């Protein structure tokens, strides 16, 4: 993988205002993104949960590099977000594509959905 200078913008609708910015994430390893997008999301939704929302709607829109490379790097990219939304209490049926952009949403302050109980 190249050292992949992406702009990321981080789109949350919380409370009644839509707080989105555009951030410069290069990595040139994938673990390296990751992590970053780890960092990101839980810095910028640290004041956000104390905002107060019963529910966020995220939107994570990427920017797409180069028509040869993009397939394979939003594919990728895909699997990416995947591990760090598991990481941070958030639901794979929560987390859908549509319009180039990545909506993800999350139960406020009760950050959880899977409440199971399995008997064995």
């Amino acid at each position: 993988m190249s050292g992949k200078k992406v702009e990321v913008q981080v789109k949350i609708t919380c409370n009644g205002k839509t707080y989105e910015r555009t951030y410069q994430l290069y990595a040139v390893r994938d673990e390296e993104l990751k992590e970053k997008l780890k960092k990101v999301l839980n810095e910028r939704m640290d004041p956000i949960k104390k905002l107060g929302c019963k529910r966020v709607r995220i939107s994570i829109r990427v920017k797409h590099s180069d028509a040869a490379e993009e397939k394979k790097e939003a594919k990728k990219f895909a699997a990416i977000l995947n591990k760090v939304f598991a990481e941070l209490g958030y639901n794979d049926s929560n987390v859908t594509w549509d319009g180039d952009t990545v909506t993800v949403e999350g139960q406020l302050e009760g950050v959880d959905l899977e409440h199971h109980h399995h008997h064995h």
